């Protein structure tokens, strides 16, 4: 499984993720309403919504660009 690490005016970062971890996830974590920070990666289970978070996650090749 591959899955995005970073995605920005600038570049795309991928990553294949190691052994066990199958999943890609995209978190979303607002700072104030409809304006939020992404970040992306590979995971062994889905990582945990906490305060403020909006998570993705999903299974083929850079699902979570």
């Amino acid at each position: 499984l591959t899955c995005v690490k970073s995605k920005s005016i600038f570049g795309v970062t991928t990553e294949d993720c190691p052994d066990g971890q199958n999943l890609c996830f995209k978190r979303r974590h607002y700072i104030v309403p409809k304006m939020y920070d992404s970040t992306r990666g590979c995971a062994a289970t889905c990582p945990i919504a906490e305060n403020r978070d909006v998570i993705h996650c999903c299974g083929t090749d850079k699902c979570n660009e």
